[PDB]
């Protein structure tokens, strides 16, 4: 039960998602986020 924001073609960052990318929701722990 786990969630691939690479596939998508986003990126996890370790910090929140910077505003340079988009939000694709969450990424494998609240530490990171998903980014595109």
């Amino acid at each position: 039960d786990h969630y691939n924001c690479v596939s998508s073609g986003g990126q996890c960052l370790y910090s929140a998602c910077p505003i340079f990318t988009k939000i694709q929701g969450t990424c494998y722990r609240g530490k990171a986020k998903c980014c595109k």
